């Protein structure tokens, strides 16, 4: 019926002189949280949502669907929404890079083995006298298939699967430290929950002792962990609708120094462990691998087919529902391990975690103000943890100052990255 | 398909020794918003969700899937689940109040309908010349069915449908004054488009001239508008799962003085106006009508068939996915006007809104740290707007507080409320 479904959809199209674009989105997914040990939530579920968009005169219809029934209603109901008020779909005939985004091997685990990977995690976390709590394990595992069809001969289909496991652990200290940590995987066998558990652990444990420090400035080794989620606010800055719209910092950049030469960041359309990859964006162009920091040196801003074809240029393969945006963020490392990092710094402050990006985190300014956790750093050697402190300053300005980049590389959702050395940051 | 599908289902469960329950839920909705009269963004979508629950010695295993198909394997899935994790399913043969919750009316508004209503409230919202834009108008109606049934003989259904419209305005002062309205209907002849728009431009416009006031402890009458947003934080501790798991303020209050005797709040299975009307919760518990505070006394919490049971008492039909909750948390209304309610107080302050409950309302503590707007009060009569004002304080300690309730009653989406006196509030 997704063939037949289709067929009658494209029939019509062709009747009415429109155009149709159909989307199919399949997933089933898998999840289950501890909390303190006790098994109290899960999912295990299935979703199916097409998305028919019709074409005319450049102006889009679109209705969208839970069941595969009744096309013709369907295509009606999209039709008569062209009145709500340029517009274009994307060709069939273009070549897509292959990835291995679907491996196959989450779905053969029993909810058993699934289970046991949390209790292991658990079990890894407690072991320490020291961890009063682990308030958190989290399993997830999830298959996706899309599949994107149009009238102008666009045919294009992918499956991605991959899994996550997190722990977190509370420490007992005069105030209670927690530590998280968490691995994204393609395959289980990538997940190892023991050393996540273990990982947690000694990331509070690590606080035990922490104090304050003077509010001042001082040199900052963010941590990859915490620049993985502070990287995200550069993301709308990159879109160029955004900067069409006057909602970005780098409006007029191109081509300009934004950031230190040490520091690159490219769009990949795929990595090992980013779950996100995928060769096809949601208008069905292919992913495309580029630098948007080159040498420091801005280069280009994401797409879609309306800003490409307003500012003249190729798409380059990034208009997602929701937003341009890339597929893998990466900062690009460099050579020092976060050992050498701690080393070549000497004294000045270690920022391993982030909080409050949402309120936080002005990526129309750049501007930052965030909760913080790390430690002290003394003769290139980590000293103590660092208690109640508040970083600030302007995303682009850290870019600036990024002076050395590591090799220890962390993957997240849509990011990628290594610890860097930041010359001076604010610090509360 | 769905009786096809069901007694599949419950052939499987008969001849495992198992029970079974399904609950569907399907839901047509269509939304469409202007950003600054044009209309930039709309949504038309039909969804569709079941969920398969099987229960074998009082544990659960759950599969949801939004197809149709395969009634065999989802129960199969929801077997293997039993695993992962006392419970019990409600019973058939209760009787369920008889309520007015579907009407058919905005199903059968045509597209342009829709957006002409929004029109209008943008055109009545921008037509005062001292408006100087309307960042948005919102129009959104929805169809929902739901289905429960299960082995052990409920089966029960129910339809509801409704629609809201919104619109906020932006009034010329030397600080830009914001204003906004919103009515919820069953009925589209019950939205009034030129009134919503005109409303909110007039709430834009008597803020020009807002002047600052002294920080300190005023009189506050709470205009319903305000209350009705505020009123939201009670629902976490009313829920007896949140009062045994200490996320409640209320524990161990039942019977006490927690409200001035001129208060009763109400939990209150259908008003007209009140969109999620239902005559059961998602345990196909029916709903009921009864005091959560009598005169400012304590008399039940709310419970789902899990915390009934624990605690001996009779279900109160208020176990819903995601939480405990009241079906329409009403305060009753006493014989005041708004105007009378203002000569009364004679002097303080009138808070007309509230914003960022969500960071600064704490429903653990009760403690509540909130910008606001309003106005100043002096002879019983508004004088002028009053700028930049926060107010804080306890949520258990205004209802102590609250000496006068008004006769002026609006609805929200899980509250209803008229305005009210609190004799002291603290301003900032």
């Amino acid at each position: 019926t997704f063939e037949e479904f289709k067929d009658r959809l494209f029939a019509l199209a062709k009747k009415n002189g429109v155009e149709v674009q159909i989307s199919f989105l399949e997933t089933r997914e898998f999840s289950l949280r501890l909390a303190n040990g006790d098994l109290d939530q899960y999912t295990d579920a299935g979703k199916f949502n097409v998305e028919i968009k019709v074409l005319k005169d450049g102006k889009t219809g679109t209705f969208r669907t839970q069941v595969l029934e009744n096309p013709e209603k369907c295509f009606e109901e999209a039709l008569s929404n062209l009145q709500v008020k340029k517009e274009y779909f994307f060709e069939g005939g273009k070549e897509y890079r292959e990835m291995e985004t679907y491996v196959g091997r989450f779905e053969k685990l029993s909810v058993k083995e699934k289970m046991d990977m949390a209790k292991k995690a658990h079990e890894s976390a407690a072991k320490d006298e020291r961890v009063v709590m682990v308030p958190t394990v989290m399993y997830k595992d999830m298959v996706i298939k899309k599949i994107i069809t149009n009238t102008l001969g666009l045919d294009v289909e992918s499956q991605m699967d991959g899994g996550f496991l997190f722990a977190m652990a509370i420490a007992r200290d005069a105030n209670p430290r927690s530590g998280s940590w968490y691995e994204l995987a393609r395959t289980p066998e990538d997940l190892n929950p023991e050393e996540i558990g273990k990982r947690a652990a000694e990331e509070a444990i690590s606080l035990i002792g922490s104090k304050t420090i003077p509010s001042g400035k001082y040199p900052v080794l963010m941590r990859n962990t915490a620049l993985l989620d502070l990287m995200e606010m550069f993301i709308p800055m990159i879109s160029a609708e955004n900067v069409q719209k006057n909602l970005s910092p780098l409006k007029g950049k191109l081509g300009e120094q934004v950031g230190n030469p040490a520091v690159s960041i490219k769009d990949l359309p795929y990595h090992p462990k980013g779950l996100s990859s995928t060769p096809f964006d949601d208008e069905g162009v292919p992913t495309t691998e580029k630098f948007v920091l080159e040498n420091g040196v801005l280069k280009t801003f994401l797409h879609n087919l309306k800003t490409a074809r307003k500012e003249g240029v190729e798409p380059t393969g990034n208009g997602f529902v929701g937003g341009i945006r890339p597929v893998n963020l990466m900062l690009m490392p460099g050579e020092k391990s976060f050992e050498e990092l701690l080393k070549e710094m000497d004294r000045g402050v270690v920022i391993t975690e982030v909080e409050g990006m949402h309120a936080g985190a002005n990526s129309i300014s750049g501007e930052f103000s965030l909760f913080a956790k790390g430690y002290w750093v003394e003769n290139g050697e980590i000293a103590h943890g660092v208690e109640d402190i508040t970083i600030s300053g302007n995303f682009l300005d850290l870019l600036r100052k990024i002076v050395l980049v590591g090799n220890d590389v962390k993957v997240s959702q849509h990011t990628i990255a290594p610890s860097v050395l930041v010359e001076v940051l604010d610090v509360a």
